[PDB]
C-alpha cells in the first residue's frame, strides 16, 4: 500500500496552464525556506523550477508515465523527460 510522499519520490506534477510535468519531491536544505503546511517542494525537471504543491497535484511517476510521459512542445519538457528517466536524483543546481 502507498505511503505519504517523501523526498526523492518521482512524480508528474500538475500546475494550472501546464501539462502534467516530470518532477521530484525535493529535500529542503538546512537554512532553506520551508514550504507552507500540507505542501511539498516540487522540483520540475527540465525547467529546474521549484513550486510548492499538495498531493492532489502529484501523480506517482511509475503509475502515470504511460499517460503523461510523451514529448510536448513546452519549453523544458523533453529535457525533463530525459532527466526523470536517466538521472532523477542528480544535482541540477
Amino acid at each position: 500500500m502507498p505511503h505519504a510522499f517523501k523526498p526523492g519520490d518521482l512524480v508528474f506534477a500538475k500546475m494550472k496552464g501546464y501539462p502534467h510535468w516530470p518532477a521530484r519531491i525535493d529535500d529542503i536544505a538546512d537554512g532553506a525556506v520551508k514550504p507552507p503546511p500540507n505542501k511539498y517542494p516540487i522540483f520540475f525537471f527540465g525547467t529546474h523550477e521549484t513550486a510548492f504543491l499538495g498531493p492532489k497535484d502529484l501523480f506517482p511517476y511509475d503509475k502515470s508515465k504511460d499517460k503523461y510521459g510523451k514529448p510536448n512542445k513546452r519549453k523544458g519538457f523533453n529535457e525533463g523527460l530525459w532527466e526523470i528517466q536517466n538521472n532523477p536524483h542528480a544535482s541540477y543546481s
